[PDB]
């Protein structure tokens, strides 16, 4: 299970 989240501002 691979879980991925990412915010660039």
């Amino acid at each position: 299970e691979f879980s991925n989240q990412n915010n660039f501002v």
